[PDB]
């Protein structure tokens, strides 16, 4: 309670959750536009306008997935997992092995002498150790259940994606040629939509400057917290962390609640502006295919995108997972060393 380098801990813990937050709101926030927008297909079906083709802001998400290197990314990550994770298993599983062993050994020797067996019990020394081990094991299972998750959302959708990476054949399958191109051309609802549209991008884009801008702060609470040591004769962390938390994020926290309630603005006036889009009632047929089609493409892109993060992070992240567990490993193997060792 008058340690400063426990005081710093807190800060760098209520600092990255602070920012973690902020950053998942924002996340969350440009993906759920991404469905909305793609649930009334909107770059796709106001550049509709030369309804013939429409090699429209599908080509450019055609290009960018070239350009990423379509399934051959995705297959090869996705097959890549489970032997990651099974590497997680098998660290965590002998360490418990190792410990499980001692155990039985000592639970033996304690019942063959008593008394003469007199060293503290392993029952009672590996508890933490198996707290600790049950807890790796509930990470795991959600890692589990997430990468199933994943292998379905990818397994539904891949067809959609295949179809992605053709230059010219592109036309002839996911063009379905409806013949729907209205005279319905750049009317003036047309273009206040475009520029509704191209606001949500400059709004999409900020979100990399905020995030950024957010993990580029560092501030550094020592001096600070070594002052109020020497003023009072205590650190009262809560207090000092808030304080300073505010006047170092604050004006970067705004700026994310003023993305967010500003993309709801934009957002609910567009559910009205894309049915006073279509009080004309186009075709129930041959536009059907014309639509349904770019609704199914822009989610096709949308889900590739967030595919790739999942999967690049999930690899990351089972690589310090076994970094970590490792330590795990010879932390187990040292006590069970202590034990033999012992006496």
């Amino acid at each position: 309670p008058v340690s400063v380098q426990q005081s710093l801990a807190a800060y760098n813990q209520r600092k990255a959750d602070l920012v973690n937050r902020s950053i998942a709101q924002m996340r969350e926030a440009t993906t759920l536009a991404n469905g909305v927008l793609a649930s009334l297909n909107l770059p796709a079906a106001i550049e509709d306008v030369s309804g013939d083709t429409v090699p429209q802001s599908i080509l450019t998400k055609s290009r960018s997935v070239i350009e990423q290197g379509g399934i051959q990314t995705v297959d090869q990550l996705i097959k890549e997992l489970p032997e990651l994770l099974q590497r997680n298993r098998e660290i965590l599983d002998e360490s418990l092995r190792l410990l499980d062993e001692e155990e039985a050994t000592d639970n033996d020797l304690r019942a063959k002498f008593k008394e003469r067996w007199q060293r503290t019990p392993s029952n009672e020394l590996y508890k933490p150790l198996r707290a600790e081990g049950t807890n790796f094991r509930t990470v795991l299972d959600k890692a589990v259940q997430a990468d199933g998750q994943v292998k379905e959302c990818y397994q539904s959708h891949r067809d959609t994606i295949v179809l992605l990476c053709k230059p010219e054949p592109e036309l002839n399958a996911a063009i379905p040629s409806a013949n729907p191109a209205k005279t319905m051309q750049g009317s003036e609802v047309v273009s206040v939509l475009k520029s509704l549209l191209s606001n949500l991008d400059e709004v999409k884009k900020e979100r990399e400057g905020l995030e950024n801008d957010l993990k580029s702060v560092n501030f550094d609470m020592t001096s600070k917290f070594l002052t109020a040591l020497a003023q009072d004769g205590v650190i009262n962390e809560e207090a000092l962390s808030v304080t300073e938390l505010d006047r170092v994020y604050g004006g970067l926290t705004t700026k994310v609640q003023e993305s967010l309630k500003k993309q709801e603005g934009l957002l609910k006036n567009i559910q009205v502006s894309h049915q006073e889009f279509s009080k004309m009632k186009q075709s129930n047929n041959e536009a059907n295919l014309r639509e349904e089609v770019l609704k199914n493409l822009a989610t096709a892109y949308d889900n590739f995108v967030e595919l790739v993060a999942n999967l690049k992070e999930g690899t990351k992240f089972y690589n310090e997972l076994t970094e970590i567990l490792v330590r795990f490993q010879n932390k187990c193997s040292d006590i069970v060393f202590a034990r033999k060792t012992e006496r």
